[PDB]
């Protein structure tokens, strides 16, 4: 049972505009989850410092990429504090378009608070699965369009805390994929992050 919703009438406008962009330097989505990523690992955390036992549902704070080839699928995972059904469900928007249209670079997302967002600059379909401690694991997900749906989680490995965003990468930016790639990516934008930064490889035994 899943439930849809609609999209606040310019969020519809920024997906549309990003996805269809032709714009050439589309690696900086992945520098923008990674903020995400961080962002909320620094809420988990400074929460903690007054209630320790919110650390206890997942003790290791890091943030993991996990490219899964088969399904054209890229992972970012992070053990943050995580959002509730009420908070993916439940601005920057406005400004950023308006700057884009006279001339802002695409890179600019971040500081108008929307980089989640430029996901769309690499995948046409996204599941945001999330567990915080308040509430039950949810998915969360959007082709795009001017809907989502948001549906509680029976089908996806339980994450202890956190949040997993599940890009399905558009055929064309499966370079996102391969962990050379992936690496250098990371190294050229995320220099100054204080959590490690996983990434998962699957290597066949010589
Ligand atoms: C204070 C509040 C306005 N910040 C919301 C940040 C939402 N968010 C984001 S950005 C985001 C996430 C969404 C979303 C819109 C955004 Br923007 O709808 C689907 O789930 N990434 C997060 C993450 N990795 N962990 C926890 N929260 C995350």
């Amino acid at each position: 049972a899943s439930e849809t919703f609609e999209f606040q009438a310019e969020i519809t406008q920024l997906m549309s505009l990003i996805i269809n962009t032709v714009y050439s330097n589309k690696e900086i989505f992945l520098r923008e989850l990674i903020s995400n990523a961080s962002d909320a690992l620094d809420k988990i955390r400074y929460k903690s410092l007054s209630d320790p036992k919110q650390l206890e549902t997942e003790p290791d704070l890091f943030i993991r990429i996990t490219p899964k080839p088969e399904q054209k699928v890229l992972e970012i995972r992070d053990s943050g504090i995580g959002m509730t059904k009420a908070e993916l469900i439940n601005s920057g928007t406005k400004a950023f378009m308006e700057a884009l249209s006279a001339g802002a670079d695409v890179s600019m997302i971040g500081q108008f608070g929307v980089g989640f967002y430029s996901l769309f600059l690499v995948a046409d379909r996204v599941q945001v699965i999330s567990k915080s401690n308040d509430d039950e694991q949810y998915i969360w997900e959007s082709n795009a369009g001017g809907s989502f749906t948001v549906t509680l989680d029976e089908v996806n490995e339980r994450i202890g805390r956190g949040t997993i965003l599940r890009l399905f990468l558009k055929d064309d930016q499966l370079e996102y994929l391969e962990e050379k790639r992936i690496k250098e990516v990371i190294k050229r934008h995320s220099e100054f992050v204080a959590y490690p930064i996983q990434l998962v490889v699957t290597k066949e035994v010589e």
